[PDB]
């Protein structure tokens, strides 16, 4: 999987440059420009300036449609850093010419390609003035045309959670923090597995299996449309149980499936659990991601133990 | 994490070729028997010969009382293979003399050590006899005395499961597999952490963000007992939120939280997606375990997005 990260005009510039220097997991990043000083202050992977002949690395002076015709005029060079992606987030502060205009032509090329395109973009303060939030607005009209999903983050709604008498320069660095937040916390959840801790499970294992006395052991595989509710059935519910598990006071229940589980599926699973056990009962629930499990099946392992009566279920 | 598997007598040694034939990840195997003969065609990493002076490399001709004084005359081999070890499992088949009397007596010595102790045993088939059967009853009766967890299978359950015409040699290959399968399961809930494919977590992203429009975006953090709906307040509940979440007809919500979170926690979060979204809103949740994130926090992160109005959040 290749995700990018594009910068677009200043705000966006700073931005990324901030992402850089917090971290985000398996992405890389990528700033864009009509100013060529800013574009040298980033810390990219790679450094695109666009409208070199109709701006001379001077920015857009605040002008959409130089912004536009300047993505326009460097359109291959913007395809040609898009080549083999599947994901990008553009990100930019809308307001001036740059990021206004050039975004909405960056989302187009990209998603003409087939990547799925995320915008995450701000709106001006109020103290900005009405012509900044007038380019905003026009800009997003455009933008959202051609992205599959636009996050619109308004700077006034950022002003009212800050102090009263925050600086100019803070509230723009809570700008881009909420930027790359936003970033950060989807990305993540593609480029990040997550780190299992074994040692955390066998605790889980061992505060249930200390101790316990006699146990039903119950093994079921699943496979289809409610794979989920039979491999339960077919654990809970096997032969070689000899005492009811509604007569257990604890239970430790666990799946094991592939990524694409769905939460209706955990549902319909404790569904059975609840027909055969006791209400009173302390269930603990087991939940292992493995996409090595066949992508229609499941693997549904439970353990009942502690009863009243231990002689019923040994003899 | 250190755990062995002990295979004890004639069907204790069967049953743990066949798990060591198809294989049980992260474990090791131990095999222990009076049997001389049948330890040598083990494939187990030990193989430990007990009462080498009272049944001189013989078995002990069906009687427990010979299989418990084995056990205890080699009681330092015992002991020294249960030296670096945290979990085992004791499987064996109860009737005979050396798996009857010896895994007691096992069992004992793992549990004063503090391993956490798992027995998995089989009581006879009724055409074996009476006889079998009560050695295997007073058998249970010790083995109870001294485990964590006592796992007994019945293989009169096994037989109303196969061929009415079944093979002996058939009929414990059956038993050999219920064991297996047993041990297997328990075993790699603690050794596999499970794998995950990435490009499988694409797919969830991609299917809810694809054309999806003006998004509502939520982050929160949790920390100590109600992380769960407190990170799921704060992300639902953001000053940033311009538009109520509940004219959106889809939410994408994921929790990325440490191996020891609770079912419960899951539920305390759900119940503040529902109260801030739309019944007929298609709601999908994801779960990534993650041990890097503080064993006592939470991150919550949801997206909203295909609304009626976009108009209503873009301006
Ligand atoms: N997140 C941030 N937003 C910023 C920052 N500085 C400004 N802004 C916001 O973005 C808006 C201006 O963004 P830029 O400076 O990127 C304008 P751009 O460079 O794209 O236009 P031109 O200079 O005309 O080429 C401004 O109206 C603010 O609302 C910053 O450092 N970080
Ligand atoms: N899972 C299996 N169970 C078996 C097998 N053979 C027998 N059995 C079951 O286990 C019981 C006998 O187990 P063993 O053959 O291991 C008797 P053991 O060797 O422990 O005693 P001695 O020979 O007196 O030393 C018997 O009553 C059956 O119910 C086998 O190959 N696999
Ligand atoms: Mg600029
Ligand atoms: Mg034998």
């Amino acid at each position: 999987l290749k995700i990018k990260v594009i910068g677009v005009g200043g705000a966006g510039n700073n931005a990324i440059n901030r992402m850089i220097e917090i971290g985000i997991h398996g992405v890389e990043f990528v700033a864009v420009n009509t100013d060529l000083q800013v574009l040298e202050a980033s810390n990219a992977d790679v450094k695109i300036q666009i409208g070199e002949n109709i701006t001379r690395g001077l920015g857009a002076g605040g002008r959409p449609e130089i912004g536009e015709q300047a993505a326009l005029e460097s359109e291959e060079k913007i395809r040609e850093v898009l080549q083999d992606t599947h994901m990008v987030f553009i990100t930019a502060g809308f307001g001036g010419g740059t990021g206004t205009g050039a975004s909405p032509v960056i989302a187009k090329i990209a998603k003409e390609m087939g990547i799925l395109t995320v915008a995450i973009v701000t709106t001006p303060f109020y103290f900005e003035g009405p012509e900044r939030l007038k380019k905003a607005i026009e800009g997003l009209k455009k933008l959202r045309k051609h992205v599959d999903t636009l996050i619109k983050i308004s700077n006034n709604k950022l002003m009212e959670e800050l102090p009263r008498d925050v600086k100019i320069k803070d509230a723009f660095l809570k700008a881009d923090e909420t930027l790359h937040q936003g970033v950060k916390g989807i990305s993540e959840l593609i480029t990040k597995r997550g780190y299992i801790r074994l040692t955390s499970r066998f605790a889980r294992i061992e505060s249930v299996m200390k101790d316990a006395g006699a146990a039903i052991l119950g093994i079921g595989v699943g496979k289809g449309e409610h794979r989920a509710r039979e491999a339960a059935k077919k654990a809970m519910e096997s032969k070689l149980i000899e005492h009811p598990v509604e007569n257990a006071s604890s239970i430790v229940f666990n799946i094991t499936a592939p990524s694409n589980i769905r939460m209706e599926e955990v549902h319909e699973a404790a569904m059975i659990i609840r027909q055969n056990s006791s209400e009173d009962a302390d269930v603990k629930f087991g939940l292992i991601f493995d996409d090595e499990v066949p992508d229609d099946e499941i693997r549904v392992i439970f353990i009942a133990t502690r009863f009243p009566d231990e002689d019923k279920i040994l003899f």
